[PDB]
């Protein structure tokens, strides 16, 4: 059928995304209370430590897809790509991560973050030596749009094709339905080269959540959904795993029933 | 000894827990490295108990950060008035307390046990039950009816005795009366300068008896301890700081026979 309306209806959506209030809702706490173990922000970055503690995801380039104004995803990631590309379709979110580049005190402070994922990479690295690492390999903070058969638009910044992709809460929060979901996915996979790794967390059962003013639609979906549209754009599933939301982390700033984590090779 | 009534724990802090010496993030460090003493000496699991005395506190808590979850009752102390309130700053979290996070942090980073740095202040400040005057010159150094029990299952100290002795033998005997306070077959983890002469602490100018690690080794063995572990750690160039003379930095592990 038609993709332009489904697209149009999101894009208009997220024109009152607030960065400020996404940052509050999901990474202050109690979701960004990082002390329980047991909590959702723990869960993702031990996800993330373990992937690349393997040694198995490693090249030049990263591309972050859907950066919004986060920054904990590429934590782990930062010591295995000298090369880091970040990406959101919303200005403020770029103009965010560029106060947090900047190292000005009005930006989200994600030292918690930082300190974790030195906590659990075990080289006894200090919180601040992390962050200046991130801060030096992002080369740069570009516009995309996952509906676009080229996200990145035509002959764009980025090293293409590159080693490797990680997108958190992006594709399923951007698309009306499965089958944009399962287009999206099949946009993102032509910026990653064959037999290059891709690092993909997401919401399980989600159908909203709340950016401030902006509450917005989101497909739900299940692991083995996200298993199938995985295999369907060309990829080995080496790692699905299922977070439970825990009722005491069910805050109302959304739907979610639990988050998934996938690392994916692409078949080359 | 009246040199320390113009003790400025605001200056101490600032000339030794603060940058260079205060930043964690280089492992070389003095910090590092003592962290990693009371870790590793901890991690062995042979120092345990219910009840813990720290020695001469000043205005610090590092030096407890790996202890506290090995014992439930901890006794800090300090002979200077303006030691104890500082530390009650930092333990009742008031206005203007220390910030100790980098120490917290990078001693969870070392226990290598995943545990937030938060909780683990958490537990320092609720197994803190008390923070009472001392004189390591006094036979009974607590004094006669003290709160703490005694005898305490392992001592702490760090950079007081040879900070407080005007020579050797007064260092021998500070350490005969603290060694009173603990129970025989019990744990001391003893840290100080080595070949140190002075020290400022804002206005005040202290005298330090020089100690080597050999004289450090003998006058625990005389004290009645068998030396379990003792380790140096010589001072870089580049953190010889115009705030003293120090040489090195010792740290001891010694067990009451
Ligand atoms: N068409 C599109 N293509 C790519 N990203 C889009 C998009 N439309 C909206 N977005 C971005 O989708 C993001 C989802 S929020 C996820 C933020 C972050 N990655 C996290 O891990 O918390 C928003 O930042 C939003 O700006
Ligand atoms: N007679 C005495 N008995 C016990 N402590 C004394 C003392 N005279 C001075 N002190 C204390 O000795 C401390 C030395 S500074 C050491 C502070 C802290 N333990 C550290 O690891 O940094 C000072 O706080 C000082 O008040
Ligand atoms: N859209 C979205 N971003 C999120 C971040 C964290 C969690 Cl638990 C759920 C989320 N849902
Ligand atoms: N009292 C005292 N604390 C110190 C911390 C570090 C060094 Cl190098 C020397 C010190 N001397």
């Amino acid at each position: 059928p038609d993709s332009a309306p489904g697209q149009a209806a999101v894009a208009s959506a997220y024109q009152r995304f607030e960065p400020r209030a996404y940052l509050r809702n999901n990474y202050a706490p109690p979701r960004g209370d990082l002390c329980n173990p047991n909590g959702v922000g723990p869960w993702k970055l031990r996800c993330l430590a373990q992937t690349f503690a393997t040694g198995e995801v490693s090249g030049r380039t990263l591309i972050d897809i859907g950066s919004g104004p986060t920054v904990y995803q590429l934590l782990s990631a930062c010591s295995h790509f000298e090369d880091i590309t970040m990406t959101d379709f919303l200005e403020v979110n770029r103009q965010e991560l560029g106060r947090w580049l900047q190292e000005e005190p009005g930006a989200f402070n994600w030292s918690m973050y930082s300190q974790h994922a030195c906590l659990i990479e075990g080289k006894g690295e200090c919180w601040q030596d992390k962050e200046r690492q991130l801060r030096a390999r992002v080369k740069r903070v570009l516009p995309i749009d996952v509906h676009q058969p080229q996200p990145l638009g035509a002959g764009s910044p980025a090293p293409l094709p590159a080693d490797a992709l990680v997108s958190a809460f992006c594709l399923e929060a951007v698309s009306p339905d499965l089958a944009s979901f399962q287009r999206a996915l099949d946009h993102i996979t032509t910026l990653l080269r064959p037999g290059g790794h891709l690092l993909l967390i997401g919401a399980l059962e989600e159908s909203w959540y709340l950016a401030g003013e902006a509450r917005l639609t989101v497909v739900p979906v299940s692991e083995e959904e996200v298993r199938e549209a995985l295999v369907r754009s060309g990829y080995k599933v080496r790692d699905l795993r299922t977070y439970i939301m825990p009722a005491h982390l069910q805050t109302g700033v959304d739907d979610v029933k639990g988050v998934f984590f996938a690392w994916a090779q692409k078949v080359g």
